């Protein structure tokens, strides 16, 4: 006997499963439709020099690569920014801005899961928070699209500015900013000695400390001012979300960084407000990126990934994911075999108006017929037997008793 | 600067790709659904022991495999239904039948293009050639859904029971006979000699070549008897289609074997009918691949695959796949920057109704918003203007001349 487990860390998905995927990907794809977003898609098999970021993150030391034949290094997509950032690339001066572009790649890994899904949600062309704000409020909007409210989960916000700020006063050359913040992402205090390994005095350490422990906007302009840009930002993004009506849904947090090198501005996280589970989506600005890769002007991008594993547990934990039944509209049954030609044509006539429609395949009896027609969640069971079809009728029968139908009257 | 060109072999879809492939995937998925088939998924990576099936076959020779650095062999799947009949097989007892599962997975393939999506229909527990009979009607009803006629494509259709009865009967032991499809499907001079190597002898050959180039089945009955399974099955499946009204999209053909080892009874293939493309689709009956893979009752199985890069070259020539542009129901344009808050108010408005909508995002006049939303293809443009405002109203453009309207009249 064949191995009938799936390859270590990787999920199957038989039709039951299947729906409750598809039923969160309805959600993704309609809100990314509601948002005006477009759907992009690329190979899962990129080349490695794509994540050789040197910033020591977590999703590129996981990477699930390997070596082709002819030599060349290759890895399944441990994320889709990089690949989004390489099609704007390849588009260079041809592609209108602003655009608002999503997918739902599998991504990998390697070490647990080394798979999963993650609906992806970028903006590009857009200097100002309006972005973050609309990737925000979509990310919510698929939630609460789900059954969650504001009381379930929300969205912890913070610029990265602020530290950028302070690890500039400090005197630490900018091209340390991004390990910093791989590092100050790890405060799940191991994270004072990485710091000092880094190359950054106990003074400095310090003042990364303090700032991310600060509570509220307000003591972050008292100690950078008013005027500061992580500031000014922030306020005009919590301003536009309750303008939108989902102030219920965002926050200040001061201590959300991300794990990753290229977030240059804003920063968010969606959480359960139990405490129960790791971060529901991530997100933020890299108004770098495109600029590390050679293009020959900077191009402002925002996004977010949201993964089809934390969410499905926070739904199953709020009984938000009933079991969702396989439905079918008509399961036509010929009374016998001799029926099986006329039954074809009844069955066309309902395709052909739009119904899904089963017609029995194999030989079997009425009644056994019939249970198959209810285990397969048909909503009509349309016999056709001889008599009736003498009088161009057929009987039916709904599942959720015995009348017979003109064949024109069906639909 | 980074390569901007996808990994050798592989496509990347940007919208305007996507909005071309999605056009052809909801076919498949809305075909699906109106047969009455169940969407399932499994991982793109599987054991290569999935695919060792000792054939010669073109699909097993060209695997796109690696060792993991556990050291285990694995391999991007070539195809989807040894996924399937392993996801079956798991089930075992558990699984209802008869089973309709459909899925659209990307295949993977090393030698031109190293990938592709290829949509799979499978029925699963029906003995009957019914099951054949729903899977090619399904096919020509997804071609005719995209604009194909009769006209222009057909299905070919044969049993490989004839050829399997001509190979027993010259006392050729069985476990040759999927050689000798596999070496019977690469059609004159060149394949003669392939089954001379298998260890075949020229008298043998010669009964071989007549039988796939007899033209009819009255022809099949003369040699082999009308009362034989495949004229039977042949007669009966004909019948059906028939009656089902798809008659004219299918035709009769000796030669039609298919390249995969493992069918054993039905085998067809899409074709257009200029001969100017290679198949459109291809499938049969498989009774006993289950069996081979430790199932221990016989489980009957057929299914087809039909691959997303031959499609779009004939849609593309028939002129059926007309440029898709984006659309959206509504842009929302703040007048000036004091009223983002109320275009953001109405922007929600609009997205609770159902509606897909944008909001300019960034600092523009009113006429290069307008003009961006007729780029984005806009039916609709909402100006938030001050004056509007303050009588409960906006301004309201058709782009497919300006009129003021109540916030609560516009959806
Ligand atoms: N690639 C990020 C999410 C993201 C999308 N766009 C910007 N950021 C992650 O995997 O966490
Ligand atoms: N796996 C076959 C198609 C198929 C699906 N089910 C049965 N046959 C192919 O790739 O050609
Ligand atoms: O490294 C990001 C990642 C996270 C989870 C999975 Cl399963 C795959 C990739
Ligand atoms: O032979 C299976 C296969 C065929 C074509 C492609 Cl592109 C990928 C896989």
């Amino acid at each position: 006997m064949v191995e009938t487990e799936p390859v270590q860390g990787c999920r199957d998905f038989p039709p039951e499963a299947m729906r409750c995927r598809r039923h969160l990907f309805d959600v993704f794809h309609a809100t990314a439709k509601t948002f005006g977003f477009e759907e992009y898609d690329a190979p899962v098999l990129e080349s490695e020099e794509l994540y050789i970021r040197k910033a020591g993150e977590e999703i590129t030391e996981q990477m699930f690569n390997f070596i082709t034949k002819g030599g060349h290094r290759v890895a399944l997509r441990p994320e889709m920014t990089p690949s989004l950032a390489r099609l704007l690339l390849g588009k260079g001066r041809s592609l209108l801005l602003p655009a608002k572009w999503y997918s739902i790649p599998q991504c990998w890994r390697y070490e647990r899961r080394r798979e999963h899904y993650q609906w992806n949600m970028d903006i590009v062309g857009v200097k100002s928070v309006s972005a973050e704000v609309e990737l925000v409020c979509a990310a919510c909007w698929a939630m609460r699209s789900l059954g969650l409210s504001s009381k379930d989960v929300g969205i912890k916000v913070n610029s990265r500015k602020v530290l950028q700020t302070v690890v500039e006063q400090a005197g630490v050359t900018s091209d340390k900013f991004a390990p910093v913040c791989v590092i100050v992402d790890k405060m799940e205090e191991e994270v004072e000695a990485q710091l000092a390994v880094l190359g950054l005095e106990p003074t400095v350490v310090d003042a990364i400390t303090t700032t991310l422990s600060l509570k509220s906007i307000d003591e972050i302009a008292q100690r950078v001012g008013e005027e500061h840009e992580a500031v000014k930002e922030l306020r005009q993004f919590f301003e536009q979300v309750e303008a939108y009506g989902y102030g219920d849904w965002v926050l200040f947090d001061a201590s959300v960084v991300r794990g990753l090198a290229y977030y240059t501005g804003i920063v968010f996280e969606g959480f359960d407000r139990e405490g129960k589970f790791r971060a529901l989506c991530g997100g933020g600005r890299y108004d770098n990126l495109l600029t590390t890769y050679g293009s020959p002007t900077p191009i402002p991008c925002a996004g977010f990934g949201f993964g089809d594993c934390v969410i499905v547990e926070l739904l199953q934990e709020k009984r938000l994911l009933p079991d969702i039944p396989h439905v079918v509209d008509d399961v036509v049954i010929p009374f016998d075999e001799s029926m099986r030609p006329h039954a074809l044509a009844v069955l066309r006539r309902l395709r052909d108006a739009g119904r899904s429609a089963d017609i029995i395949l194999d030989k079997k009896k009425v009644v056994q017929a019939f249970n198959y027609a209810d285990r397969v969640g048909a909503v009509r069971a349309v016999l056709v037997a001889p008599e009736e079809w003498e009088r161009g009728e057929v009987q039916v029968k709904m599942l959720r008793r015995g009348f017979a139908v003109p064949l024109d009257r069906l639909v």
